[PDB]
């Protein structure tokens, strides 16, 4: 049981390279539109406090150079939706999969296709933390890389990458240009709210540990939902809802461990620690696996 | 720092399914040849102790159903190479990338595209252990899934999946059909050799830490290679090779820390312990990042 990303071929066929002036980043080419972060129009001066509608009315179609591999697409239009620039081109991408723009909830996961200069570099799995950051791996030139899920040949795009906080975590927008969290596309050191642990995902990952024949953390005891949430909130874990309990049903049915039983296990793990032992190789409680993540891998 | 797979699109376009009787597994379609595990020709009463040579003589080209999606590709030739079947087909795969077949060393990492009935399911990075096993995530129907590295648009295929040992780790061959490690393609419980820690990768991980300003573990001593290797084996660490010293070159030059000085630093860490202090946020030493992996995620 490992962190597993969706195959990235369908998104790879859409990554292009967008240049305005002296700056370059990645864009997403679907049908005849290219989507990219709008601060690609900005200069070193502008970046500190950009008045984007002002900067954009002064740009022309010919100020944008879009490259798909070695061929250049001609831009025939440009508009701005929140933080994303939409560049119309005179060519439809034949590799455009069935797709949808969606806004992810905190706790949900997606695959990130890291790109540099319109070339895909790597793929890995991330979760939207409760404080609307993600713990990614991105360098200079990765802006415009997207996050996505795949559901029966439909690619749901949910993330476009914009910045790296001083603490080394990452921030970005949905494909409608709206940031996840309180961040802004201006060149400033920004801080996020206090992060908390995704409780439903820790539980799913304990269930995963048992599906793979590991059980040392189990115990005989049980807890009520409310009493687990009291201890949980004490340790900066998100609350567990009855919806979460329902979602975990399959995992409980498969292993024969009721949810509130597994909660009693996690409570004791929080109150006492791991005592040097490890779960699925990890020395810390993992919270970047959704219950759907677990079932899809184990079956 | 994240475990990061290569983008999987060039390999996705090469995945097909190969059916003999009622057993279906995955195959790899490059130019006009399909590669797959030979035990696809086995019946459930044959897998215990197959006579592959005798089994193959009774097979004809029309006993083999090769499908890209639900589209059939006609088999026009067949032959066996160690444990892989090679099926010549009547169509050259137009999505064939520039490619190589290569045999990796323990410690090297690679990306696995987990496939079922010729359809990609997921992608993740594995390291080849010193006992020639990989810590995979595979279900029934996964045999013939391949592992690969991509360097400058050329795909180097290094693994084809065959087996899950009773301990839950996995085993397979290179693309010429030679098993990694002492295993055989028969339906029997086989045991891996005792595993050890991949020393070259731990050192890579120490260089990563230094690059990020975490360097308390650096010391004023050096060692000879042989002296380090003798000590390393007493701690269940792999001995260093001359090639290992060579692939630490870039990290050594970038940090100004000589390889044998970093060995002396690691050697003190083995004799004395971490004393509660951490490295890159952790109390255990990571051994599944290669020196190329570190260079990739730092630059
Ligand atoms: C003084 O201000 C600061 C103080 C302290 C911390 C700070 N952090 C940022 C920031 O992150 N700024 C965004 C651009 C703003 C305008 C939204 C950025 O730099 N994004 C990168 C991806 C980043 C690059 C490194 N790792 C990534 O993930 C692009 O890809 C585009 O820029 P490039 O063309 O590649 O250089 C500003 C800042
Ligand atoms: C009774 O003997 C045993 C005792 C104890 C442990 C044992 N383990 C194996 C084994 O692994 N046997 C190979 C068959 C070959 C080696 C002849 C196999 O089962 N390979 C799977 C991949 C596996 C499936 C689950 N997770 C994977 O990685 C395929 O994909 C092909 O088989 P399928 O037709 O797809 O089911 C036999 C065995």
């Amino acid at each position: 049981f490992r962190k597993m990303a969706f195959p990235s071929g369908k998104v790879e066929g859409c990554m292009v390279q967008v240049t305005c002036g002296t700056t370059t980043l990645n864009g997403l080419w679907l049908d005849d539109v290219v989507y990219c972060p709008r601060h690609v129009i900005c200069t070193s001066e502008d970046i500190l406090n950009p008045n984007y509608e002002d900067l954009l009315i002064r740009k022309s179609n010919h100020n944008f150079l879009v490259q798909a591999g070695n061929v250049q697409l001609r831009v025939i239009g440009h508009s701005m939706q929140n933080c994303v620039l939409k560049l119309k081109v005179d060519t439809a991408n034949p590799k455009t999969p069935k797709y949808k723009f969606v806004r992810i909830q905190p706790g949900q996961t997606f695959s990130v296709l890291a790109c540099y200069n319109g070339s895909p570099s790597g793929v890995y799995q991330c979760a939207m933390r409760p404080n609307f950051t993600i713990k990614g791996s991105f360098l200079n030139g990765s802006c415009g890389s997207v996050g996505f899920n795949i559901d029966y040949d439909c690619v749901s795009f949910c993330y476009m990458h914009h910045m790296e906080l001083p603490t080394g975590v990452h921030a970005g927008t949905d494909l409608e240009g709206n940031f996840y969290g309180p961040f802004v596309d201006r060149q400033t050191a920004q801080a996020a709210g206090t992060d908390t642990t995704i409780t439903v995902n820790v539980l799913a990952w304990l269930y995963a540990a048992v599906i793979n024949g590991d059980r040392w953390f189990l115990n005989r005891f049980t807890t009520t939902l409310n009493d687990f949430n009291l201890v949980a909130m004490k340790y900066n874990y998100e609350p567990l809802t009855q919806d979460h309990v329902d979602i975990l049903g399959p995992l409980s049915a498969q292993t024969g461990i009721a949810v509130l039983d597994m909660c009693a296990s996690l409570k004791e793990l929080l109150q006492n620690g791991m005592n040097g032992r490890t779960i699925l190789g990890s020395a810390l409680l993992e919270d970047e696996f959704t219950p759907f993540d677990v079932v899809r891998q184990c079956s």
